[PDB]
């Protein structure tokens, strides 16, 4: 039902866009030259290209549960290697957000079940290493926001230790940014962690 | 530079949206109820929410190199488990597309280097098992398109063998769809593989 | 802590004995390694490659996981394979399945094993689905588990044979790949007839 | 194929010998397993857990990878841990690092090792970066490799101690976790003083 609506809406968007610019799709099929790799949360409220007000073809993206960057995870590392070594993107944006379900999960003391407890483990590690600080926050939603920000900082550290990324910094001046999307106001701010 | 422009454009989009609907962001921060899990390629030309002409909050998404669904990959499986067992999405859309870089990579005979040769291995396996058919296509771009379609079919098979997914089919009537986004015309079509 | 401390004690005893037998055994061990076999097997306590092959420390390079599963995108296994084939230049890759495999039995049952295990065993569950007719027709439970474990070895061999490092090393060095089966009841290892030749 | 066929031959000889020593050894082995130790170690050919601990097939459940690295999201290792702790109810988890570790040395060099290996070794490279002062001050290369391998054991222990299954099993069953180091030169295993107690 909603799937068939999504198909209808795709055809509508494509038709309107094809009238707007008869050369838009033919140039799009020609290739891509995105300048940003976006790594974010799978959350439905975080479509990178919409919330940044940009166009198809300029944001190369990876999205997972709680925007977690893990050192040995091959899924994410493939996206990073292709983006940095092949597409030569100039910016890497690791984005956390408010009301993150994975963050909230890591703050909980229960088994979420299945694969998720293992996937969220580096966030739980972030929980344990800042437990003093997180527990001191009386407001639950601000606690979820805080652990999401700390998760961004950690993910940035991992990114700054990625060899493909550091080669690109050293030779091309690749930039890395940790940002936070606040859904309540719809704004994205810098957390102050990254290349400079 | 383009990063700072992306921030400006985010603030602009947020401002305009906040005038359009003063309750949009406050309800967004309230929670999510997406009805679709979208699994697609990291390609910058494939932002799911734009090409489907939808809004932030209704498409839960995972994106990787060449939209590959691997049986033991925990990154993807976390997104699937959270989407199906916790968000209770009603549709899963595995989307391949034309001019896929990973597909083209799998069609090549060279080492792409780093982690990518290992990540694309299930696509290379698709290459080998349909080598007769793929080699018979004289046009390179149509060969890339074909292997991308076959990759979608394979990923669907894996999805249909995921336990979390099949439980949801058996008890909730979860639907699974394999689709293909043709960048040249901007349209998404069904490949005819999935639940029904 | 008792059994662990016993393990340390037995280590010290084994080291004392090995060192009296050959005073140059350990210094030569510490010099480097030149194993000729990469062993990929099940984590099963009953399957220690170096003991059952009656060989010595320094000649078998090994990776072991649940139900000896070789997955295409698994970075853990691929690292061991890459290091073994491209750095140590091993001449043989042995994928060894075995009888009474718990992971195999888990794949044959229809209940949730829980945690991460259903996902790890998913490619074995996939082998289950594609041979359901053959597997279900087997009246003996132990022979059904043995059979699904052997089919698992065959599948893993196919994956290894599609690995780029392995495939190149076959093409230029004559790297060999073998699918074998360790039958615990008789303690013997047989070839399954799948691999390089 | 010679060395592989020799391995099959030696297996048959070992099985013949083990079967004459104890005619009930193999049938009892085939009945099931009750290992009390989960061993996590390096794939290194010089580190076969069951030999160096001087124990028998059926009492050590093992996972082995490059440089014995325990990564939080690695599903391969987590499967072995889950099966060992929640199904077999092992009482001890032994993370064993060793001397002359190739992965350790790889992490200490600054060149690309190539393929998947830089990514797998990334958490060891991370340990390198955080202890660069200590590691660089070591004049002896072999003691630098040993040191980074020990720090790697310590880090892996921290990860194991944050694992939910391990943590629960500690809380209710008194599961124990030990960080150890196998020094190949003398063939002895020592405790690093990191773990449950
Ligand atoms: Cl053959
Ligand atoms: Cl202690
Ligand atoms: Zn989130
Ligand atoms: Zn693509
Ligand atoms: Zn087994
Ligand atoms: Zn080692």
């Amino acid at each position: 039902n909603t799937f068939h609506y999504a198909l209808s809406s795709n055809n509508a968007w494509a038709g309107y866009k094809a009238h707007q610019n008869p050369h838009f799709f033919p140039k799009l099929a020609g290739g891509q030259a995105p300048e940003i790799l976006w790594i974010g949360c799978s959350d439905s409220r975080c479509p990178e290209t919409t919330i940044l007000g940009m166009q198809p073809g300029d944001v190369f993206v990876h999205r997972n549960i709680a925007n977690i960057v893990s050192p040995t995870d091959i899924n994410t590392t493939a996206v990073i290697e292709y983006a940095v070594a092949h597409l030569k993107v100039k910016h890497i944006v690791l984005c956390g957000h408010s009301a993150c379900g994975g963050a909230a999960g890591a703050l909980s003391d229960g088994r979420i079940g299945g694969v998720l407890d293992t996937w969220l483990l580096p966030l739980k590690t972030v929980r344990y290493n800042h437990a003093e600080e997180l527990d001191a926050i009386t407001d639950e939603k601000e606690r979820v926001i805080r652990i999401a920000q700390l998760n961004v900082e950690a993910g940035i550290k991992v990114l700054m230790n990625n060899p493909t990324i550091r080669e690109a910094i050293a030779e091309r001046g690749l930039e890395v940014h940790g940002v936070f999307f606040d859904i309540g106001c719809g704004r994205i701010k810098e957390l102050g962690c990254g290349t400079a």
